[PDB]
Order: C-alpha cells, then sequence, then structure tokens
C-alpha cells in the first residue's frame, strides 16, 4: 500500500496566507485510499517574490509537517508533489503579507492628548508595515493596556477597521493619570507608553446661565457719547422667576450697566430707559428655559432698579 | 352836589391786601357837574378798627385812601350829609399778604438741571403770619441767570391755589443762579446756585456690549472648580457690526462678552462640550427688522474657548 497521489491531501495554516518573518506551516496526510507509514514521496518548492529553502520535516505515521517562513513578499507558489505528479491539491497559491512594525506605527486622537472625566477618550491606532508604507487590511494584533488613577485597569475596546487602522475608546471616570501603553507583538510601539491627563469635565445639557450684563451707551443732544453719568438710569424685567437680582449702576463715565440673576421658564421683556425715555430698541425680548414644565402658582411681577 | 347821581371809583374798592394802601376817588355831580363844598364822609367796618383819610379836593373830586391793617372782610359806608351814595355801602375782602421770608420753593429745578431737558419747581406763597397762601394774584418774579452772563426767561403759572409753577431752560451745562422775587425781596433761600449737567438723551441712546456667565457644572450634580472645557459661542442674524469673546475664568465659570448692532431677531448657541446649556440657543431681538439693509443676509460669528 503505496501510495495515492489523489485521495491523499494537505492541510494546515500557512497554506492560505502569510506574514513576512513568521513561520508558514502546513500537514501532509499519506492516503492509499484510506489510511496511510513513512514511505517518501512527497516534494514541496516554493517560489515568489524571494528564495524561499522549505524544510519537509517529514514523517512517523504517514503525516508529514513542512515549514518554510516567507521573507516579506505578496504572493507565492506551492507546488506539492508524489513522484512526481500533482496530488489532489496543487498547484496552490497562496499571498503572503507584510509583517507589521513596532516603531514604525503610531496613535493619534485626543485620547492621547487630554481626556474628560464624562465622556469616552478616543483615539486611533496607525499601522505601518516592515519597510515603511502603511498596512492596507488589518488581522494585526496589538494591544492596548489603561493604567489610570489608583493604578486600576480600565478596559479599552479596539476595532479592528479593516484598512490598517484600528479604533480605541475608553471610559476615565475619575481625574487623573492614564498610562496607555500599545504593544504589538508584546513591544511598546510608537512612543508607547505615555501618560494622558483627565480632567473634571463639564456636563454642558445640564450647566446654566448665571448672571448677564448689559451696557448702555449714553448719547448727548449733540449725537455724541456722554463722558460723565448723573441720569436717571432705569431697568426693568418683566417676567416669571423663581429667583431674581438686578443692578443699575452708573458707570460715572457716560455709560450704565445692568446685571441681573435671573431664572425661569418663558419668554421675557426687559424695559430700559434713560431720563424717562426709552433708548433704542427698548423693552428688547428675549427667551430662556421653556414656558411649558413651568410652575402654575407662579406670578409675573416687574423688578425694577434705578440709578442717581 | 346830590346822592344818586354823583359816583366814586377806584382800585382798593374792587379788592386788597394786608399792609397795601387802597386808593379810591368820589366825584361829585349835581347832575352832570361838581367846587369842594365838602359833605362826603367814610368808615371802614372790619375785622380791625380802620380810620379812613379823606383828602378832601380841588375841582369836585375826593381822594380817600385807608389801608387794611388784618384781614378779611371789610364795609365802606358813603354817606353825603349823612346820606349813602350810589354804591354804598360796599363789600370788600382784603387776602393776607404774602410774605418774601416765609415763601419757599421746591422742585427738582432748584437741585439738578439737564441741558437737554426744560427744569421745573415750584413756589410756595406763604402770607406775612406764616400761613400759605390760598389762591393768586401774587406778583412773584424770577431772574435767572446763566452760565457767560446769559439770560433764560423763566414761565411762571399761577397755580389757583397760592403755589406757581416754574419752566425754564438751561441749555448749556454750566451753573444757573436762580432767584425767585416778590416786590423786590428774594423770598426764602434765594438766590440759589444750580448746576445744570449734560443730558442723556434716552430715545437716541442704545447697547454697547453685552455679557453672560455660565456656571460648569460636571456629572455629580456639583458646580466645577477650573475650567478646561471647550465653550463655544455662537451668534445667527443680520450683525451690520459685531465682536465676540469666549472666555474661560479657569474656575469653572465662562463668559461671552459681545457687541452687536442690527436689525432683526437673534439667537445665541452656547456649547459647553459640543452640547447646548439650559437655554441654548436664547433668542433676543434688537433693530426693526423693516428698516435694516435691503441686503443684510443674517451669519453666524462664532467663537471657541479651548
Amino acid at each position: 500500500p503505496a501510495a495515492d497521489p489523489e485521495k491523499s491531501y494537505a492541510e494546515g495554516p500557512g497554506l492560505d496566507g502569510g506574514e513576512c518573518f513568521q513561520p508558514s506551516k502546513f500537514k501532509i496526510h499519506a492516503v492509499d485510499p484510506d489510511g496511510v507509514d513513512g514511505g517518501d514521496g512527497f516534494v514541496v518548492t516554493i517560489e515568489g517574490p524571494a528564495p524561499v529553502d522549505p524544510v519537509m520535516v517529514d514523517n512517523g505515521d504517514g503525516t508529514y509537517d513542512v515549514e518554510f517562513e516567507p521573507k516579506e513578499a505578496g504572493d507565492y507558489v506551492i507546488n506539492l508533489t508524489l513522484d512526481g505528479d500533482n496530488v489532489n491539491g496543487f498547484p496552490k497559491t497562496v499571498t503572503v503579507k507584510p509583517a507589521p512594525s513596532a516603531e514604525h506605527s503610531y496613535a493619534e486622537g485626543e485620547g492621547l492628548v487630554k481626556v474628560f472625566d464624562n465622556a469616552p477618550a478616543e483615539f486611533t491606532i496607525f499601522a505601518v508595515d516592515t519597510k515603511g508604507v502603511a498596512r492596507t487590511d488589518g488581522g494585526d494584533p496589538f494591544e492596548v493596556a489603561i493604567n489610570g488613577p489608583d493604578g486600576l485597569v480600565v478596559d479599552a475596546k479596539v476595532t479592528d477597521n479593516n484598512d490598517g487602522t484600528y479604533g480605541v475608546v475608553y471610559d476615565a471616570p475619575v481625574e487623573g493619570n492614564y498610562n496607555v501603553n500599545v504593544t504589538l507583538r508584546g513591544n511598546p510601539i510608537k512612543n508607547m507608553p505615555i501618560d494622558v491627563k483627565c480632567i473634571e469635565g463639564a456636563n454642558g445639557e445640564d450647566s446654566s446661565f448665571g448672571s448677564f450684563t448689559f451696557t448702555v451707551a449714553a448719547k448727548n443732544k449733540k449725537g455724541e457719547v456722554k463722558t460723565y453719568g448723573g441720569d436717571k438710569f432705569e431697568v426693568s424685567i418683566t417676567g416669571p422667576a423663581e429667583e431674581i437680582t438686578l443692578d443699575a449702576i452708573d458707570n460715572q463715565d457716560g455709560t450704565y450697566t445692568a446685571a441681573y440673576s435671573l431664572v425661569g421658564n418663558g419668554r421675557f421683556s426687559t424695559g430700559v430707559k434713560l431720563n424717562g425715555k426709552h433708548i433704542e430698541g427698548s423693552p428688547f425680548k428675549q427667551v430662556l428655559g421653556n414656558p411649558g414644565k413651568k410652575n402654575p402658582e407662579v406670578k409675573s411681577f416687574t423688578t425694577t432698579r434705578t440709578a442717581n
């Protein structure tokens, strides 16, 4: 029970793709039709954008272990013959891919710059190959360890963007320092690791208008800006206000100022007089909050302040 | 002469004052004539006793004076040989005499005046007894001098109650000597120096700048105590001129200071990290939309902090 060319396959990781300095293994399974223990007709040759002498470490039972490691290139032909016959696998062609580079690959994003404690930090890893070019696709094993305040671990989420890019996300609940180490093949890649600062983070949507100020520039009978004060200055705000505080100030230099902290739900109208006459565009209307969720047991009063 | 056809006339037999001379003249007729005889007699009955001085005449006229000393109502008899003359007895009301040491003036036009508005005060006539005059017909006068020895005419009105309203124009800044008089004597606290100042013209004035300041809060519901946050300010509208500024007061407060000149309706977006605040946007209205430039197409002015 000498061999069969045909009913005897071959299989393995490495007759399916490749990588620049990584070993490419596969296994021959000799059959007659069925079964097997160490006859020796098989022979492998590999031509491609290099030379490649492949080892056929061979036999025991009717199996054979072949390995070759491509030295950086794309497509390789593999011919598997049995006593000068084509095994029921071949000829067959694999495509070897370049190899990513530990310090030819970097990361950018606001995630390695400056992080708030109430919004997710982002950034991208950039995959370069051995030579210099940038990786087309993915399947490269990059890793991301995050160690923040109080040493504690932070679980980053790496997303294979199928190009030679991977997206990174993480949450930094506490203000503190965060060490972000991004290794390739367990080797800290471009300028990795690196500290990152996270600070307390304003929360827009729940954030409040405090105070307001508007200034008038008093005009005299000539049509020029006055240069001292002295005029009667009255500011009237009218609306619904769980709270108010208003100010009518004579900045004693030609101008008058109103300073007020107003809070409520609705639309508002402020009357402004200089010597008992409205200024150009008084009153003026505006709106803060929402006239809905607004209280019922609210009046709509009129606050007044006057200056000497 | 005869009682019926001869008649008296004059000021003082028509009304009176206190410490003013009441004067009237008698015309003896026969019918139609007169030269002296005598026959005429006068006595005043009143709240106080009075002695009329009658100056008998050249031609058939008489001159009688009698000034009323205390005041109200006085009766004037006029017999001729014991025979009421054809208008008698008569009734005259002496009113109290205004005093220049007890009448006084008040109004903001004695305090502080603007060069762009009429100044006003009131006179309060007080009588010689220190009782507020009741009614008018008092000859109070007003002399105002302005700053280059200019002359301001004041317009005095007679409130028909013992007071008199006054208005004047102090058209230039400087000082204004206000002097109110009564038959030549300055009333109490006169004259007075009044400072007039340059007046603001409200209807022609407007807004220069604007500011508002948000208290940033974190997630734990508290207020922050420093900055760091991206704070963005955006103004949309028909802006004819504008300047904006987003400021981190680096204490967890942010400020927007802007100067807007425009003719329409405006809204303003305020983002504490790419997320509108508890009112953003707030809409204000400025300048009449109908008068603006026929082409000012509203746009967006944006300014960012961090």
